[PDB]
């Protein structure tokens, strides 16, 4: 396969995302304006990593790297090698919170694969590649989607599985606030009929409300199949969550969490923001986001 | 409660309509423009039912009716009560083929109701307390929401159960064909966590593909929480089913069948209606219809 150029340069900004969204286990996503910024450049010999910001000291510093893991499988997929890489991230997605950072880290490095392609005149990975191959990294697209494609994903498999995603327009009047805090609960292997109904119809509500109905998010983001299980496990992230859906504040499991995502159409009361600090959590305003982005 | 002056009249036009549509179980529907026609007067006294096409000879001709249920239901609701009824059905809906011909007699019901309120000068019930009404009949809301409300729906119900719904715009390169041949099994109580999140994807994936991409029809039609444990016992319609849909035709069982529902974008294979046609099924041509009319 063609060796690439030594002496190219391409960066990338990838954002967060959230999700489940509630009901939506393992296929609603939705993509954040928090992003991870990596700069990648082509040399002769040898690799560099370089990590500030979010899970520096955290994240390995050779090939076992994420990002440069989806480098190389983003080139062999575009028929290309790298002759040497340095590669240089300024994260500021949380790791280990809910907000997709595994999922970003590997849309980045497909992504810097698609930058240092063009500026070599190869072709680059159509959105549909880099969605199959970022959710293989990740065991399932949800996370991964949101973050190729941008706004709120509907993402889906085929059963070596397929993944897809399509992307949904975000009702311009939804705003989103994430509550950050400073092992995995074995979830059911079945479930009652009954209950992946009401999943059913509350997914089903909820990409209404998401893109056409905003005054149903509170129905839309009731969940029977994950969150209930795993409260006990995360009390303080269920507790928020309550709180504010107590208070009519559409919130929902940052994924798995322990973040809280609220789905606002009004501002948070000062009393919720209180609450939710109070119990170690910090709100962060978000606005959906684009996908990632390469130059 | 307000009895109703003698001398009324009105006329009610209500659509068959599709439950389920593949995986959204209990939530989506679809109204067809299959219509039965409901004549209705207020007398002095007493109740005469004659009905015409569909289920003549084989309905009640008396209170137990259940358009007259839905009438008296809705007088009640209405603060009014008749002081005597007329009603006369011609039906087009087929009974007991998975039309929503219950559902469709319960919205007539309900309408007339809402066409006497009208001429008596008095409020007539919301399309909410309708929807509300007729799913009681039921016992869920998808037949009744379609054809209350028209087009495609998303309902749900929340726990005296609360039931409600909001209408889809179906993307108008979307034509519906019914397969209407001329039996019951009891599904499964507990599903897998895998088949659960299996048929979240592909109803989240229903709505995008019923009024944005309709290209997506036949991966968000698959399901696998209903229609395959109704093959055994409805062979013929398991086979119409898997053969349109062997072709590249989104097909699903119309609710629990026996009909089955095509949802294209062209006209059916010239082999496939004849296909249809061989095993017993007549295909009748469709449009989305709007919801019950009352004059
Ligand atoms: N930006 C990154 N760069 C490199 N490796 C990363 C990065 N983010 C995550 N990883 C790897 O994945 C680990 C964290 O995984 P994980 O607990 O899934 O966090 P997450 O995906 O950001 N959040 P969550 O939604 O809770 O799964 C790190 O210790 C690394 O091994
Ligand atoms: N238009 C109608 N007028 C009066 N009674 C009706 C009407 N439609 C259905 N029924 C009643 O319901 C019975 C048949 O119910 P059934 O055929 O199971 O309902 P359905 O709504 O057509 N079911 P399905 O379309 O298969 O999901 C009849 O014997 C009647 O008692
Ligand atoms: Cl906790």
């Amino acid at each position: 396969s063609e060796v690439l150029p030594a002496g190219l340069a391409t960066t990338v900004l990838v954002p967060a995302s959230s999700a489940n969204l509630g009901p939506g286990f393992d296929s609603l996503g939705i993509a954040l304006s928090l992003y991870d910024e990596i700069e990648v450049n082509t040399t002769e010999s040898g690799l560099k990593v370089a990590v500030e910001g979010q899970g520096a000291g955290e994240v390995p510093l050779d090939g076992s790297h994420l990002v440069v893991r989806a480098i190389e499988r983003g080139l062999a997929a575009g028929g290309a090698a790298a002759p040497g890489l340095i590669v240089q991230c300024h994260n500021k997605i949380p790791h280990s919170r809910g907000l997709g950072s595994s999922a970003a880290a590997a849309v980045a490095g497909l992504g810097v694969a698609n930058g240092l392609l063009a500026k070599a005149g190869r072709a680059v990975l159509s959105d549909d590649v880099l969605v199959q191959l970022a959710s293989e990294f990740e065991g399932h697209p949800d996370n991964a989607a949101a973050s190729v494609l941008g706004g709120a994903v509907v993402s889906w498999s085929e059963t070596t599985p397929i993944y897809a995603a399509t992307r949904l327009d975000v009702h311009p009047d939804i705003k989103i606030v994430a509550a950050i805090p400073e092992t995995r609960v074995l979830l059911p292997q079945a479930v009652t009929h009954v209950d992946a109904r009401f999943n059913i119809s509350r997914v089903a509500l909820l990409t209404v409300a998401l893109t056409a109905r905003p005054d149903l998010l509170m129905t839309a983001t009731e969940d029977r199949l994950h969150q209930p299980q795993r409260a006990s496990a995360m009390p303080a992230s269920a507790d928020v969550l309550a709180y504010l859906r107590s208070q009519g504040v559409a919130a929902v499991l940052s994924g798995a969490g322990p973040a809280v995502l609220a789905l606002t159409t009004v501002d948070l009361p000062d009393s919720a923001v209180k609450y939710a600090e109070d119990q170690g959590f910090s709100l962060v305003a978000m606005a959906v986001s684009a996908g990632v982005s390469v130059r």
